[PDB]
């Protein structure tokens, strides 16, 4: 009531923007928390504003930071504004050129919208497609990408040119691997075929990643794959020089390399959510029982080569004891009746209390793998799969040329009010819920 | 002829498919072998023909425990299994890069074989059991 | 409303069949969704329409598929208006000779119901138990 009192006076200045630049829309991006937070009264303030004051102005200024409020909506975390913001139907004819999405052909259940991609198709400084992939310290933009027009706009890049590039570049990097490893097992005339393809392709990797490392669990591949072209150039310049230390980085970046190609196992609809599971396991769950496990290799290796040097030996040194204690974990170390050590009996009760706690061990990294996997670690693995593929959609959406962009121009020109003639986004649907009447329609004749 | 036994033998399974109880589980057979474990084995098989190379390219500086790449890939599904006898790097031009690499190995397959029991248990509760 | 305002007038000829040989109800099949997604009102209207005309001709009646409704519905992957369709139980006296399910044995909380099995038994050309096993689609 108060807002509307406000609106009423002629001495308001409704495109007043604050101090930080912000202008009302601004600040009500800036509150709106979440739903179950403040209920989506937010939502309503900034239709009611809008329809208010019939203008572009409102959605077209910026604060000192350079961002339209659907960009700040996009920088900061708030989603529940955004599917608001980002496909408006407004009613009024007066006000519909106000709307972002528009129907066009509806004649019964079946009709298509028409979105808007002014601001988000890529095609501007920073759109909302690019802030919302790029953007690390949301920490929620798992709901950012389920929205009606980028979800799809994702799915129309792959399906246009990213599918390709990814399988082009994935193979090139398969056979440059396998060459790899044909050099490497049979260590003239064919090297000179392989070895300058390998040497310009590693150089050309180790150039990407050295350029991309500066800007920036999602980086750890790509810091990875410079350090195999490092080892690759390392060894190849070694080749030349006269030493023996070449073959162990070269073996070294092989098996970096069939490890790093487990990276474009992601891009795999089925396959993806796997390697997914593969990281986060790796990076959560193991770490944990890794370094624990360590120290008591670490323990009762100093013990048993505290007992058993007794008459210098089947447990000699330090090294070879904890070697023999691995050997014991798997299975492979036969199990030696105390010689050659002070008290047996000793020697025997550590060793099995050893066997014991790992068994334990092993048992709880079970535990709470078993805790983590119902919930929350499926529903982890599809958001990141869904980010993932998001950032490499729009990787290979800048490495392209100028020209080839505009050859793809995701959308059409549609005729909207007397003359919108924006870029818009075609998506069929059929809905058999609700049975409404079509008053606004765009188009009569449904094509 | 002996590949036609087996084969027979590994067919007789389709016939538990008619019994009450038995059924659902040469079914949970079918389905686990068709979904969840051939990720599993190519995955598995890539490391195995990487790490063959790596192998017979150290080890094959003294021509010896690994020799050949096929008798390297053995040894490596011998030590998968436990059987096959960790030998001390001898005849090989760096031992401690031999060890470190094989013990990466070791690693890298107990890790996936988690995953794929991760994968797993995640799959059994709900689908698994109506789809069966 | 509309529907029986057509119906109404003896012009209409409810069993004429379309281009592709659809009469109204196997269209009713085609579009027959789900239960969530539609609320099930087009097996309301599959009732309506063939107790507003009764006989057996509408569900005699073939595409250029050369399928019965039934038929149709189970080779499409129809499943709750298949369940409709499968057991009627009309209590018209009048048209209750176009009922699928008829009880004859009921005494109390006990009672036996009959199902037809004319086009369902495996005993025709492609019955239904025909159909729904062997189609993958």
């Amino acid at each position: 009531e108060i807002v509307q009192l406000l609106m009423e006076h002629e001495q308001t200045d409704i495109t007043s923007r604050d101090s930080r630049g912000n202008n009302i829309l601004h600040a009500l991006v800036t509150v709106a928390e979440d739903f179950k937070t403040q209920n989506d009264f937010v939502k309503r303030m900034y239709d009611m504003i809008l329809l208010r004051s019939g203008n572009w102005e409102l959605e077209t200024t910026r604060n000192n930071d350079g961002l339209t409020p659907l960009q700040l909506a996009a920088k900061m975390g708030k989603a529940e504004i955004l599917k608001y913001i980002l496909s408006r139907e407004i009613k009024e004819k007066r006000l519909r050129s106000l709307s972002r999405k528009f129907t066009d052909w509806a004649y019964g259940p079946v009709s298509s919208s028409l979105y808007d991609l002014t601001n988000v198709d890529t095609t501007t400084d920073n759109s909302v497609l690019e802030i919302t992939v790029y953007n690390t310290n949301i920490d929620n933009r798992h709901e950012m990408l389920t929205l009606e027009p980028l979800h799809t706009l994702l799915h129309m890049k792959w399906k246009k040119f990213a599918k390709h590039m990814f399988f082009l570049s994935f193979c090139f990097y398969f056979f440059y691997n396998i060459t790899l490893t044909l050099v490497s097992y049979y260590r003239g005339w064919l090297q000179l075929l392989g070895r300058m393809f390998v040497l310009i392709w590693a150089m050309c990797i180790s150039v990407k990643e050295g350029i991309a490392i500066f800007l920036l669990s999602d980086a750890w591949f790509h810091f990875v794959f410079f350090i195999q072209a490092v080892l690759v150039i390392l060894s190849v310049f070694l080749y030349l020089f006269a030493y023996k230390e070449y073959l162990a980085c070269l073996v070294l970046a092989m098996a970096l390399g069939w490890a790093n190609m487990l990276y474009y196992t992601r891009g795999f609809q089925s396959m993806g959510m796997y390697s997914v599971m593969i990281q986060k396991v790796i990076l959560h769950d193991v770490l944990k029982f890794l370094f624990v496990y360590i120290v008591f290799l670490l323990g009762f290796g100093v013990a048993l080569a505290s007992l058993i040097e007794k008459c210098p030996s089947s447990y000699g040194s330090f090294s070879d004891a904890v070697l023999e204690l691995f050997k014991l974990t798997i299975g492979l170390g036969d199990l030696n009746i105390q010689q050659n050590s002070k008290y047996p009996i000793l020697f025997l009760f550590l060793l099995i209390t050893y066997v014991i706690l790992t068994f334990v061990l092993l048992l709880n990294m079970l535990i709470a793998l078993m805790g983590e996997t119902v919930e929350n670690v499926s529903k982890e693995s599809e958001r990141i799969w869904r980010l993932q593929r998001a950032r490499t959609i729009l990787e290979f959406e800048k490495m392209l040329p100028e020209w080839l962009r505009s050859r793809f121009r995701m959308g059409e020109l549609c005729k909207v009010a007397e003359d919108d003639f924006r870029l818009c986004l075609r998506i069929n649907e059929v809905k058999w819920t609700e049975w409404k009447t079509h008053v606004s329609f765009l188009n009569e004749d449904p094509g």
